Order: C-alpha cells, then sequence, then structure tokens
C-alpha cells in the first residue's frame, strides 16, 4: 500500500500540532536534504505536558520533489499506525509558512548500529557471576530480545500491507527499557555520503543489506525485507559490525551472493541464531522464514535462553 502513498489521507484535524508549540533543539542526524532534530513539543501527547520529540524535516538544498516525498512518508506513517517496535507518529507540521515537519517519539540511545558497537566491550552472553550481578551489561537475553522486537515491528508493518526496503541496524532506534523501534532515516542520512551505500547503476543502494532478487531483479517484498532482518540479526550478534567483513563490494560480490555464497556466524551468536540467519538468507524468497515466524521462533529462543 506504500507505493501509492499520494492517494492517502491527511487528517489536518488528528494529526496537525502548531508550529509554535514546538522548541526546536539539536540535531540527531542530517543528510543532504533531510534532517532529524530533536525538539520539545508542549502538549502533543498529554494535555500541557512536555515531551522531548524528534522531528523530521527538510534542509538546505531540497527541492519540491523532497517536499512531495515527506509528505507520503507522513501519509504512510498514518496509515501505519502505532505499535511498541516502530518509531510511533506524534504529528505533524503542515501548515503554509512554515516546513513540512514529521512529528515522533524520542528514542534516547539513538540507532541500534552505533550503541552495539559502543557497547560491544561490556557484553557477556549470560549474567551469572554474583559480583557482575549490579553492572548494565548487555547480554545473550537482550540481544534475542532486540531481535524478537523487531521481528514484532516487522510483522506489524506487513500486517499493514506496507515492507521497509532499507531494513539494517542503523534503521533500528534503542529507547528506554530496553524496547527497539523500527525508523526510516531516508532524507536525514546522507547516502551519498555513508559507506553503507554504494553507487549501483544511478542510484546509491544499501548494497549488503540486499537480498539477490532486490540486487539483480530490483524486485521489493515482505521476504526481501526477511533477507535484511538476517543481515541485521548479523549485525546484532557482531555487535554492530558492518556486514561481510573485507569483502569489496562489487560485481563480484553480487554474483557469489547470487550463486549462494552467505557470510560465517559473527563472534557473539548461538548456533540458533546464526541457522536462523541462515534462514532468512534462503536464496528462494518464498522458502525464507516469514516475520510471523520469527516472532513465534525468537520467542521461544527467548523463553529457552
Ligand atoms: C538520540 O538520537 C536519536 C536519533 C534519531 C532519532 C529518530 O530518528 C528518526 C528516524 N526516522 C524518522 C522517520 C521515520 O521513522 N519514518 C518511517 C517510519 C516507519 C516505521 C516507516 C516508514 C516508511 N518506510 C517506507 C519504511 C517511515 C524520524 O522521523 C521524525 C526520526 C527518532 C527518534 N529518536 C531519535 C533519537
Amino acid at each position: 500500500l506504500d507505493e501509492h502513498c499520494e492517494r492517502l489521507p491527511y487528517d489536518a484535524s488528528k494529526w496537525e500540532f502548531p508550529r509554535d508549540r514546538l522548541k526546536l533543539g539539536k540535531p540527531l542526524g542530517r543528510g543532504a536534504f533531510g534532517q532529524v532534530i530533536e525538539a520539545d513539543a508542549f502538549g502533543i501527547d498529554k494535555t500541557a505536558t512536555c515531551r522531548t520529540v524528534a522531528v523530521k524535516m527538510l534542509k538546505e538544498g531540497a527541492t519540491h520533489s523532497e517536499h512531495r516525498a515527506l509528505m507520503s512518508e507522513l501519509k504512510i506513517l498514518i496509515h501505519i499506525g502505532h505499535h511498541l517496535n516502530v518509531v510511533n507518529l506524534l504529528g505533524a507540521c503542515t501548515k503554509p509558512g512554515g516546513p513540512l515537519m514529521v512529528i515522533v517519539e524520542f528514542c534516547k540511545f539513538g540507532n541500534l548500529s552505533t550503541y552495539l558497537r559502543s557497547k560491544r566491550n561490556e557484553f557477556v552472553p549470560y549474567k551469572v557471576a554474583p559480583e557482575d550481578l549490579y553492572k548494565d551489561f548487555l547480554t545473550l537475553e537482550h540481544l534475542i530480545c532486540y531481535s524478537f522486537q523487531v521481528a514484532k515491528g516487522m510483522e506489524f508493518l506487513a500486517s499493514r500491507k506496507c515492507i521497509h526496503r532499507d531494513l539494517a541496524a542503523r534503521n533500528i532506534l534503542l529507547s528506554e527499557k530496553n524496547v527497539v523501534k523500527i525508523c526510516d532515516f531516508g532524507l536525514a542520512r546522507d547516502i551519498y555520503k555513508d559507506p553503507d551505500y554504494v553507487r549501483k547503476g544511478d542510484a546509491r543502494l544499501p548494497l549488503k543489506w540486499m537480498a539477490p532478487e532486490t540486487i539483480f531483479d530490483r524486485v521489493y517484498t515482505i521476504q526481501s525485507d526477511v533477507w535484511s532482518f538476517g543481515v541485521l540479526l548479523w549485525e546484532i550478534f557482531s555487535l554492530g559490525a558492518s556486514p561481510y567483513p573485507g569483502v569489496k563490494i562489487d560485481e563480484e560480490f553480487c554474483r557469489r551472493l547470487k550463486e549462494g555464497t552467505r557470510m560465517r556466524a559473527p563472534d557473539y551468536t548461538t548456533p540458533e541464531m546464526y541457522q536462523t540467519m541462515l534462514d532468512c538468507w534462503h536464496g528462494e524468497p518464498s522458502q525464507r522464514p516469514t516475520f510471523s515466524e520469527l516472532v513465534e521462533h525468537l520467542g521461544n529462543l527467548l523463553q529457552a535462553n
């Protein structure tokens, strides 16, 4: 349903937030044409309550085309609606005289790739030592829990007839109480400057996260997002490492992948989590697990761990 966004509704009476009730702060993420800014919103979700929020908007260099793209993103966020594991839309500023602003809840710890890399040294598979009890360490349970939550969020997106197209740990945010939310920086990331995006024709694409059918056939489905989810699992259980370490991402990488070449197990995986990565990476899209099956499986692993 996310291919024809322009026909989706924008109910101003529900979503419109006055620009003067927003106290704009520091940048959280900046692209070439878009940006994400921290802000204090007055009474956006609870009467007369200040709330820290994240605001997506355009910047110098953007054109009317990026403005139309941002409005489509607002419409799809409305269609998607709320779930614990998706960043929740809180409001928007669309009235003339100011920039189009898309306001979502704030996720204090930022993107999951940077977070896990920063916390790599503070990881223990199992907190079992009596002295280690009051140490805020990441454990296997936390990693499986983040994995399970992203699958729940993706299952939810799928139920809304939407697909992600850029699922990766950089598009996962961490909030308080170990809650992770799916986001999509999009224009608020500078893909022409970001090494995760590689020139493949006239577009800069996240090649290391793409299914062979996306690279070779330009096919995007929920099952290609499952492939991306497998790559995300590898990022989680490598504690924020970059995929395919030491591999030049060229025509040869793409052919080897298309032929069945896969990544080796990351350093912090359990045998079952690596098997789950291999299952998401099945060459045949229909043979990959679905998000509903991944939710059930990860929920089982979380209960077994
Ligand atoms: C502390 O540092 C930080 C740093 C960054 C933060 C943050 O960044 C944002 C990231 N992305 C967006 C846009 C977005 O998520 N759009 C979107 C969401 C879904 C579920 C689906 C689709 C549709 N597509 C096709 C899949 C689009 C933001 O909008 C305001 C903010 C949010 C909160 N807190 C943040 C804290």
